[PDB]
């Protein structure tokens, strides 16, 4: 119920675009770790993920006003730790 919101949150919303954690629209940037590190705004870290959810970039889009802040972080959180227990599908 935090991580599992995340879990909640990203088959909701994610899922369309970064089905087990791939990228669809810009294959190259991935939600594994070392694509992660590759060509996220700051790096691996959760922080990093939180921000670009809220944000958006490129064609991804902002859930600034579509998901409240406690899922944004729920559902970074869980991306972090997919990427670094590397559990995608
Ligand atoms: C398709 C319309 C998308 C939806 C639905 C979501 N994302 Fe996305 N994401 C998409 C693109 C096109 C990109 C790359 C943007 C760019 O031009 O750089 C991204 C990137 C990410 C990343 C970074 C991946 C990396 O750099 O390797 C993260 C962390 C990410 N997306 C997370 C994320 C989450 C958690 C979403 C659900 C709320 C979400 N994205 C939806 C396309 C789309």
């Amino acid at each position: 119920a935090d991580l599992a919101l995340g879990a909640q949150v990203f088959n909701g919303n994610c899922a369309a675009c970064h089905m087990g954690g791939r990228n669809s629209v810009m294959p190259e940037k991935t939600l594994d770790k070392a694509a992660l590190e590759q060509y996220l705004d700051g790096g691996f870290k959760v922080e990093s993920i939180i921000y670009q959810v809220e944000n958006g970039k490129g064609a991804m889009p902002a859930w600034a006003d579509r998901l409240s802040e406690e899922e944004i972080q729920a559902v970074a959180e869980y991306v972090f730790k997919q990427a670094t227990d590397a559990a995608w599908k």
